[PDB]
Parts: structure tokens; sequence; C-alpha cells
């Protein structure tokens, strides 16, 4: 009867006028200590905030707090990303189109950042301050590696591997597949000491960098942002099944005399050709030094991604690279048998490495003790205490050798857990952990209490015991610690309440160091008014029929009448490497959802099996069969959301979703038709033989092997399983998007064109994968609201 | 009132049944005589159950279609029967004794990388053949197979190599419809020397724009030379490539020739060279050059003698300088000025000599209307010194005409344009041709005395739309002809009658090659009307009157547009074939009216020089006055639901109708549209609409782009339709109307054709078009 919820059908202008109408923080940290103790201030914190466009600001933190009072801080002034040199105060910022610099006695008020001058051609990218001397810092240009001296005025260029499709060498850059899939951003690496080798005089700095070479990698053409000029840009983009780039690491050597001045500059490759040391190695996945300097490292992943290896290499194994045949083997013998690269640490599994960053070598007293993160042990990310022994079996280097299996493989002497269970240290998307020496603590996040809430924990390294919880239940938080480890922050938020960013002090006996009470401090940052119609989502869970838990968000349908069946937007991701359902703010990120819910729209999301914080065995339901597992669970938790709460009409279900979302909403189409009546594919993977290969062989091996799997998984070769009938497809496209190429979209429509089936299209010619400029997202958001007010039906 | 007309509304799978239902031609012929005998002579041509076909035409009912072979274009010479054309993308060629049944193609072996396109036999000996490959021109020997490179513009890497040889460029291919850039000479000198003209182009300052590459699977994009308007058109030039020859058929020598003075120092203000050629007796090669401006046009005769080999030796080079006779001399010959834009004509038919030239010139500068002239020329030699470097200008090659008659008049034209050509008997001193003497709705074949400018007898029977091709002994003609309502016939007619008058020669019956073949059961054919505006100019309509028709209904309207220069939709033509989709419109009960307003083809200069400098704003007005007049004398009109509908120009009209017309257009249905006249390229926007630092405010206006915010605020009002591979319409048009379409906050609707270029050539993307643009009208004109 009138049990059917109809929605109030607006005009254009009026739908225009209803998302323009719903439009109306600090990070980056660096804690300081003042040490001046006459004074009203115990700390500065430097951060980047946007006070509208971001820039560089410090807070002062006071001695003596409040008391029973809440305390705001003062944004005062003075740029994605800086540097910064802890001992000097000296700030590193890429800026405008060039580099600026500038100095922090303590400044009173804002001081004007003196720019760094260039002879050299383009912009100067991917910019550090040399650790061992402040006086001294790195950067790209070119496709080259520079050194230069702020004090002095001086660059000097240190590697030379590029001068357009002729030019494929380079050195100090990550390649595309690595920062898209591997979130690695830069391809060199700061040796933290200064050596003074030689007899007399001069003191060496040494820097590691990855040289690459794209020659037999496949180019392919996206469209230029410039859409007046009509062009395009080449891309080195290698997809699943076709070759990477062919990577080394190489050393960077430039001595300096007193005066500061650079003497000599010298490139370095490996005594043995990186590929014959280590076959079968593929990725460089990251790279740094000890704190000592002793030994550079790198972990190293395997084409199939299911081997991961720590590596350490000498500086000692580096020889000066020349073309002379006769002078490499002089060097080559010059390099002792002692002096070899140890393979300390060693993951392998039947699902895929995950790379984690967590990496915390101790230096030495021989032995090497250090901290890894480890998810392929027992299915669940967490920390371990490993010792391995690095004893040299004696190498002859000027005559060559293949290694045999386990060659450089270390003797583990101990490997402690230091913490277990079925939840996960956070080590990937930029979690970093914090380790005291001082006091043998190591500071880390997990989902320790939940899945739905990041919170920092503090354990021993010495004893794997008691694991202290720092930040208060309730909230999901990022957290980032002091280097004195006596403050931190947190930026938090959940589901209901908007985002704070509080000052914590760890506060107590000093004799018991694990049990310091985290003491609220000072506010950077409260939460902001809610906007006017938002309702927040209600988390919710169920069991799979295999008894396996499941967590759902809803949007209620906001002033709901009980009785009525309401109908409903199914909102979709449900692919690796991604949580959508978390206990924090979705209202910055998702408030078209709740855009949605104000008009009468039921509003379910559901994380299925293959996603992110379940550890390893849950996200590995996908392995070998992407689309063929993870829409039974949305269709399960879609079903479920229906007995419990009891507004949502399933005549009227519309499965929208960006991405794999995109990908699984045309998948949602094909495969359960009389369940969604609608489907809303934004950038969608069409065709996985056409995506690259970091993402696509983790998850589905090589079309070679896959066959079966990769055919399955492509909604383009399966287009005549699409509807017969009209207003049942709208496809969103960013013309530009280099991570799904549009070619998908074109690929999907040519296919929708033979099969005979019918479409709507929207394009989007300036945006790329996420829609950016205002008037993009507003049109995006009207034309959902438009399609689904007057198809959403039957 | 319940008397509005509601088409039945159909399912997807029900519409795609209807179109697929829906669906369910020679040329190029070549006359050759017996000379023996029960046939006399043998008709040559092209055609499909695509390839060489033969008829044998008795010495006195249906013929029939023979094969040679065991294609899209050949060369033939008469003398030796050769035939060479370019089936794959080899070259094959065969002799026509007279076969009874078919025989092989010999194929002809090659040392180069790539294809071998533009081929062409030596008149003078067919013995040898040309090509170009990797944009350079290359001469070869059907009998020796002996190859040889004469042109070396090109290296092997591009954007780096930018110079070419014997290749017509974009602006020139698709903007003045010439497709090669040589020119073989009919005639050798004697040991033997065998002379090419061609064109050296250096397209190094020209802007380079991306386009998708029909394989999207690979991703990659080609990369053409795309001059817009403003911007800077191909460095140009004409030269001579000559090469001897002994007796046993070896290629002896080569010579690259460059003219004696820069060709940017003796023909300034020259900027594309339209036509080229050389006079029957290989005495001078011609050229037709423009300037920018496309308002100033000469022919030009180039003697060989004024060509000097090509050394970097400049003492050498100045060796030769001396060595031409200052005699020698180009002749400007004819000079067409206007204050609209010069047409580009192919008729241009020099006598032989033996100081006066005469010849036969197309011309419609001078009287508004494109009509045949016999014009003598003084070709006077004004000594200069040609070792000297010096700069003429404007009319120091101005040949005095010493007679300049008049062979046609009235207010129709001599077709001319798009390979329209004339045939003469220099025996029987008549010159026949094309025209719309009688209607412009026909074309007719006409013959006119080119001695006295006297009777001029029309050929072709009146009814039909006509396209002909001459015997070359003038005794018989083809005619394939058509009609609205009759598909089309080819027949074949013998020129009969008293030697004694040649002009009244009747044209009887001689036999049929292809017979109207049954319409698509469905079909009933338009109505052609007239009206007049308020300016009293008289335009010309089609008109799909709704099948099974109830008098009293008003049926809903979708007015299909082109509008643009260069075309004319409406004649008495056969149109169910190209434009079947509007009788199916018709067949589900929706009028369809299709105007030829102002602006457009056939109808001389002045009709179509409304357009000038104003594209968009004078055509639309004229498309209403039609729709308008439409409605009141067919009763049958709904007229507050009209579609507008149109490909390309017809796109760029839509869009226009539906921001000057809201009131009339419910729906734009924009196919391919030009969305910016400023991204267009020279050729086109600088003859009809200037160049932008001139005409600002005219471009502006003519940016339906630049209009978007009076586009519909209402959704379901603007479909637009684009092959993503359109090389003439660039996708960057509708990408750019897009992106206007979102910051003004306007709903569209898009569908793209993703391997198809300008026009729809894929079968299931024509039928996927025709159910879209049916779904489309029944959901929302309403």
């Amino acid at each position: 009867p009138a049990a059917r919820f109809q929605v109030q059908k607006h005009s254009w202008d009026g739908l225009r006028s209803i998302i323009h109408g719903s439009r109306k923080a600090p990070h980056d940290f660096q804690f300081v200590q003042k040490t001046d103790e006459s004074g009203p201030h115990s700390h500065r914190l430097y951060y980047l905030g946007m006070p509208r466009e971001n820039s560089l600001l410090y807070s002062e933190i006071p001695k003596k707090v409040r008391k029973e009072a809440l305390l705001l801080l003062s944004w005062k002034q003075m740029i994605t990303s800086y540097d910064f040199h802890s001992e000097s105060g000296l700030f590193l910022f890429q800026a405008s189109n060039s580099l600026f610099h500038c100095r922090d006695g303590f400044m009173v008020s804002p001081m004007k950042p003196l720019e760094i001058k260039t002879q050299c051609s383009g912009p100067r990218m991917d910019p550090k301050i040399c650790p061992a001397d402040p006086a001294f810092f790195s950067f790209i240009n070119n496709s080259d590696l520079w050194v230069a001296n702020i004090e002095t005025g001086e660059e000097r260029r240190l590697t030379f591997c590029h001068q357009v499709l002729d030019d494929p060498k380079s050195a100090g850059v990550a390649t595309f597949v690595i920062q898209e899939e591997f979130d690695r951003f830069t391809g060199y690496w700061w040796c933290p000491t200064a050596s003074w080798e030689g007899s007399e005089g001069l003191k060496t700095l040494r820097i590691l960098y990855e040289e690459v070479d794209e020659s037999e990698v496949e180019v392919i053409h996206v469209p230029s942002p410039a859409l007046e000029e009509r062009k395009t840009d080449s891309y080195r983009y290698p997809r699943t099944g076709s070759k990477n780039p062919k990577i080394a690491l190489k050393l960077a050597e430039f001595q300096t005399d007193s005066q500061g001045k650079i003497v000599s500059t010298q490139e370095k490759e490996l005594v043995q050709p990186f590929s014959s040391l280590f076959p079968k190695v593929e990725y460089i996945a990251r790279a740094g030094w000890t704190r000592d300097g002793k030994y550079a490292w790198a972990m190293f992943l395997d084409r199939p991604q299911q081997w991961l290896q720590l590596v350490l290499l000498p500086p000692a194994l580096f020889i000066p690279s020349t073309e002379n045949e006769e002078q490499r083997l002089a060097s080559a013998r010059a390099v002792p048998r002692n002096v070899q690269p140890y393979v300390v640490y060693e993951e392998v599994t039947n699902v895929w490495i995950n790379v984690h960053d967590i990496f915390y070598p101790f230096p030495q007293s021989d032995e090497l003790c250090f901290l890894r993160a480890n998810e392929c042990k027992t299915g669940f990310c967490h920390l371990y205490k490993v010792t391995a022994v690095l004893k040299s079996q004696g190498y002859d280097w000027s005559e060559p050798f293949s290694p045999g299996e386990d060659e450089f493989k270390c003797p583990i002497k101990e490997e402690i857990a230091l913490t277990s269970g079925e939840w996960e240290v956070l080590a990937r998307h930029g979690s970093k952990i914090w380790v005291n020496e001082e006091t043998k603590l190591v500071y880390f996040q997990g989902t320790k209490d939940t899945p739905l809430e990041h919170h920092l924990y503090v354990v021993s390294y010495e004893a794997a015991g008691e694991i202290v919880r720092l930040t208060t239940p309730g909230f999901s938080h990022s957290c980032s610690m002091s280097q004195n480890f006596d403050m931190f922050v947190s930026h938090y938020s959940s589901v209901s309440t908007p985002p704070c960013v509080h000052v914590y002090k760890l506060s107590g006996p000093d004799d018991d160091p694990l049990h310091k009470q985290p003491r609220f401090w000072a506010s950077m940052m409260e939460a902001a008014s809610c906007p006017p119609d938002y309702v927040p989502p209600e988390i919710f869970h169920f069991h799979t029929r295999s008894d396996v838990r499941l967590y759902g968000m809803i949007y209620k349908p906001h002033a709901l009448q009980p009785g009525k069946k309401h109908p409903t937007v199914l909102f979709v991701y449900g692919g690796p490497q991604v949580q959508l359902v978390n206990n924090s703010f979705k209202g910055i990120k998702y408030l078209r959802l709740n855009t949605l819910a104000s008009l009468g729209y039921a509003v379910v999301v559901i994380d299925g099996r293959g996603s992110c914080q379940r550890g390893l065995r849950f996200e590995g339901a996908l392995k070998n069969q992407m689309g063929q597992v993870e829409i039974e669970d949305q269709v399960e938790g879609l079903q479920f959301v229906a007995e419990k709460y009891g507004f949502i009409d399933l005549s009227r279900v519309a499965i929208h979703g960006w991405s794999y979302g995109g990908f699984l909403s045309l998948m949602g189409l094909i495969h359960k038709p009389q369940v969604f009546k609608v489907a809303i594919a934004g950038a969608p993977v069409t065709v996985w033989m056409a995506y690259d290969t970091g993402y696509t062989e983790r998850y589905m091996d090589v079309p070679e092997n896959n066959q079966h799997g990769y055919e399955a998984g492509s909604v383009a070769l399966h287009v005549e399983k699409l509807p017969n009938e009209p207003n049942r497809l709208l496809i969103l496209h960013g013309f530009l998007d280099e991570n799904v190429h549009f070619f998908h979209t074109n690929f999907l429509v040519s296919q929708l064109i033979r099969a005979g089936k019918p479409y709507q299209l929207q394009i989007y010619p300036n945006e790329r994968h996420s829609i950016r400029c205002p008037e993009s997202g507003e049109h995006y958001e009207v034309t959902l609201l438009h399609f689904l007010q007057e198809y959403l039906h039957h």
C-alpha cells in the first residue's frame, strides 16, 4: 500500500541548491624542548595546518596547566611536506616552485623564508637535509640526484643517468608502480653518520639510491591536464604480466673540507651486479640505514610478492663504477673477503606479503638486534625482537658466482614475540613505532581493543609483558610521539563526534615508566559544529552463514516513521587495503551518504571479506577470485540490515561505488540483477589484464597462471549479463585518471555496444581518480540524487 | 485536446528488433573500344556482390558483371591496357588481347618497409610507375622490378622528421580535397628523362595534437599536425624529380630540382597549393595558388627550364642560375578575386599550342555563379636575370587576357567541386558538363560548343538527379541516376544521329547495368517543397510524412539538420540508403523535416555567403521559418514537441537551436559537435569565419561552449553523441563542452563511440546509435 516511501522529487536547480546547501586539521608534528627554565613554556609544537590554504605554524606548551579548565593553543605563523634538523633547528621545505629555509634562538613572530638559489633547470623535487652535516641538503632535478650547501651556496650533480622515451634511466626517483601500490615516494637515503676515510683531511658523506631503467616497460598515453593544448603525457606503466623496471641499489660518496666546500664526488656500483647477487628480487619495497651507518639496508620482494627479505649492504661492498673491465677487477680484488651482504629476516607466505614500515635495528656492541613487524608468522601483524648472527663465510669478489637458495641467510639467535592475539599492530599506511632505549619501552598503535578503533599502546622490548593503552576508548586515534617521550598528540574522532587534536603529558614516577598516566594537557582543535542535517551512521555487526563476523554501518533515513519501507543506496568499495566501517567521523569524507539519508534514502555500508584490519586470512578470501566472493557478503549484509532495521524496501536497492567499488557495482548488477535495480559505477576496473603489476599480480597471480580468474572477474568480458533494460547503469569516470585509465570505461562502452546493452555515461574532463574541484563534486552529487530520484523504483 | 499523437512506446529489445528490421553501386567507369566483332566497347568499373569488374557492350536488357581478378581506386593506361591498384596493403597489375575468363592479379615485389600509398603509372612510358613510402617519392619498373627513391625528406625516427615529399597534408586533404602531392609529366625528352612535379613540405612549426589509436588495447595515441585557425600552416614548395632511363629500362640517373628563385620569393602571399598538374604536351607544369584568406586565387604555369638542380655548392647553383634563360618565366594565366571566399573548382582544360594559350576554366567569382569560360592568355616573356636574387609582387607574372568568352550563364551552376569534371571533344569542338541549369534539386548532363556560346542541349531525362561519365571517344556515356521515390539505376546511353550535327546527337538508351532494387518494404519516400522567407528568398525542404497518417492528429517532429557550407541535403535523389533512419523515424509516427537554409551549397556564392563571419546566427532562423511553414502546409506538426538532431555542423546547430530557440526545440541530440571554432583548423574556419585576431566577436558568438549558461536547467533536453577517434572534430569539443556544462551546473547525457571516427562505419555502433536516438525521443520528447 502506502508501505513504500517515495522520495520528494525535486527540480534540477532544487537538487543543486540541496547539494550547495550541505557545504556550509593540523598534522606533520615535530616536538622540541625549550631548555630556558626561567620562562613560561616547556616545549614547542611545529606542524602544518590551514588557518583556507596549508602553511607552517608553531604552538607553545606551558609548564603549568590551567588545572580544572580546558586550554586551547594559538596557531602562530612563521607546503605539503617539510624536513627538519632538531640538533640545529633548521627547516627545509619545497614551497611555490623552489626550495626555502629558516632557523629556530626561539623566534617571537614570523621570520621571512630565505630562498635557496639554483642554476639547475626545472623544479627541485624531494628535498632532504643531510643528517650528518646540516650545512648540506639533497634534491632530485630531471630524474637525477643533486647535493647542495645552503651556507656557501654550492650545488653539485651526483648521478648522470638522464639529460624522452630515449632516456629510460634515472637515479634517486621512485618509479610509478612503487609510488601507487607500494607507497614509497623516494629512491635515495642519507647515511646518518659521516666517516673520515683516507689518510689526511676531508669528511666522507654517503647516499644510498635506486638506479632504474624503464626501457622494456610498456608506454601508455594519458591526456594532458591543459585540455586546450590537446596533448598527452607518456607513462612507464607496466600491465600485469609485462616487464617492471630493471633496478639496482647504488652508493654516492662525496668528500668535503673543514671550510665546508665539496672536493670529490663519486658514483659506486655493487661489486657484483644487483641482479646477480639477488636473482628473483623484483621490487625494492623500502630502504634506509642503521643508526651508526655501519650497514645500509633494503626490503626486496619477489615478483609473485610471496617472499620478502630484509638485507644489509655494508658500504665496503660498493666499488667505484667505471666501464674499464680492467679497472673494475682491481677495486673488486681490493674488497676484503670478510665484507658481505647479510640476509637477516625472511617472510614467506601462501597468500601475499603486505609491506610493513616497522624496522628498528639496535646499535651493536658480532650480532645484530632489531624490531620487525611480521603478519606472515601468525596471520596477524605483531612486533618481534629478532637477534641475527652476522658470520662472514669469506667470499672471493674478483671471480663471479651464482648464490644458492639461502646464500646470505643469517642464523637467527633469538626471535621474541612482543605482541600476539587476533588483532594487529598498525604497520602500513604511514603508521610508525617509537622506541625509547632509556626505558626499553616501544610505543605502537593497534586494533588490540577493537578493529573499529586505532589506539596507542606501550610494551617493553626486554620483557614481552603488560601492554598499556594510552588513548581513551570509544574513539579511533592517529598519534604522534615526542622524541623525549614526555608528551604525545592524538588526532582522534568517532562516528558521532568530529575530530579533535589534544596534547597529552605522560606523567608519574620515573622508576615505573611503563605505567606513566596519559594526563590531558592542552587542546589544538575542538570538535567543529556538526553539519545542520548530519545524523551519524550506526555501526552494527552480523555473522555470515559460514560463522565469520562482518561489521557494517547504516545511515538511518532522517525523520523515520516506522512501518515505511525506504529505497536503499548500498555504498561499496569491498577491495583490499581499505576499511570503510570503523568508529571515526565520516562526515568530511562522506556527507553525500548523509545528504542521501536526509532525502529519505537508506545508505548501507558493509566491510565484506577481503578488507584491511582483520589480519591476513581475512584479506586472503580474495586470492585469485576478485568479484566472485565480495558481492555475496554485500547481499547477506544488506539482507541482515532488512531484518534488524525494518525500513529497507529490498525492491529498490541501488549499488554505487568508486574504483574497486565501481568494479563491484557492475559485478553486483551482473551476478545479482534481481537484487540491485540500478548500478552507479565510478572509475571502474572493467579488465584486469589492463591494470598494473604491483597491485594485480599480488592478488590475482599473472594472467598465464590465473586465466579462469582474470576472465571471470573482468566485467567487460561478461557484458552480455548486464541489463536489457535502460536506466539500470550509470558510469562516472575522470578522463585524466592515471590509476584506472579511462580506457576501462571506453572498453566497457565498446563491449556494451557489441552486446546491444543500454547505458548512461558521465565524464569529468579535468578530474582524475579523486574529484578535487568543488564544481565537479557538486555536479557528481546532483547527478547521483537526480538519477536515483527518477530511476530507483519498481 | 486529445489530438496530440503519442508514439507507441517500445521495450529496448523491442526498439533493437525494429532497427535490425530496418537494415535488410558501381563507380569509376573506363571505356575501351574493341575495334573489330559481336561486342563494340567494354566498360571497366568497380562494384560488390569491392573490386575490378567489366561489362561487354554489344553492337546491337541488363548487362553481365564479369570479373577480371581471381580495392578503392585504380590507374589505367589505354595504350598498353595496364591496370595498377592497391589491393591488400600490396600493389597488383594486369593487362587488357581481350580476355574471356578471369586472369590472376600479378603482384609487385618491394625493398620498402611500410606501405606503397598513392600509386600512379607514368603516362609517357607504362613500364614505369610511382608511389609514396615513408613520405618520400619512389619510382619502380613493372617489367624489371628495379625500384629507386627520388626525394630524401625522411629519416627513420617522429616530430624530429617534419619534412616530406609527394604527400597531401591534413588541411589539404580534409578542407581542399586534394589527396596527392605529385603529378607525372605526360611526355618524355631525349636515353630519355621523365619528370615529376611534387610538393616538398615542412610541418616543423605546425602545432602537434595527439589522438587515440584504433587499437584501444595498446592505449597509445597517434600524433597529427593539426594547425588551428590563427596558427602556422605547413611551409610548402613545388619541386621537379627528373630521372634518365636507357633503352633496357634501367634508371641511370635521378635529380632533385628546386626553382631558381625560392618559392616564397617568386609567389609571396601564396599559403596553399589547391591543385597542380601539366599541359597535355608536358610543355608547362601548372598550379592553383590560394592566399591564407582564400579570397585570392591564381592559376600559374611553371616551365621546367625554370627548375635548377639542388646543390649545397652556392657557386655551382649560381652557374645554373645563369644557365636558365631570361625568356623562361612563370605565367599567371588567371586570377579570381572576391570579398566573400574562393571556392576551389577542378575544371581547367588548356588547349595545346604550337605566345597564345587557350583554356577552359570554371569561374564562380565573376557573376556569382560557377560557369565555363574560354580564356585566351598572352604568354609574353618579359626577360629576367635569375642569377640576381629579386622579390616580385602581385601582378609581375600577370598575363594579358586576349579573349574571355562565357560558354554558360544563368542563376544556376556548372558542377566543378569534389571531383566533378568536364569532357572536351576537340574534334566536334563541344564541351560536355554537369549542371543545375534545369533545377537545383537535379544534377543533369549538358553539352555546349566551346567555339560559340550557343544552344546548351540537355542529355539526361528530367525527374532524376544524374552522375555521368563520357566514353573517351564521345560515342557513349553511363548515368548513375536516382530520385526521391526511385532507387538508383545505372543506364548506358549511345549518342546516335548525323555526324554533321554533333551538338544535337540524341542520347538513345542502349543497355542497363543496375536496376532500382526494391525499397525496404516499410519505405515511404519524402516529398520536396519550397517556401519564401520574410526576405522573399526561396528555400527548399524535404519532409518524411508520418506513416499511416490520420488527418487531424498533430505528430511529434524531429528537425534533422546540417546547415553547414559545402552541403545540400534537399534535392531529387534517393535518400533511403544513407538516411534510412529518417524513414524509420517516420515509420514510428514522428514527422521528420529537413531544410537547406542559407549557407548551403548549389545556389551560388551570395546564398552561401550569408554565413560569412556569423556561423550559428543566420542558420537557425531559416530552420524555424521552414518548420513553421511545414506545420501550416502539412497539418500534422505538433510544434510543442520538436526535437533537433545533426552531426558535425548539425551537432553545432542543434546546440545553437536549443540556446537561441528553447521555446521551439524541447530537446537537442548533438552528434560530433563543433563546440569551439577557435579549436578547429585554418582551412575551414579562416575561409568562412576570418581569423580570431580579426573576427573576435563572431568566433565567441558561434562557440556553443562559451554560451553554456544559456543551455537547459531541465535534464533530458540535451544528448551528446561523439566518436572517440574523431580526427576532423576531435572529442576535445565534447570534452570542453562537458567541462563548461559542469561549471554552469547544467545536466547532459553522453554517448561515446570508442571505435568510430567522424562517421559511424561499424554496423553495431550504427544500430546502437539508432536505438538510443529512438529510446531518447520515446521517453523525453513529451
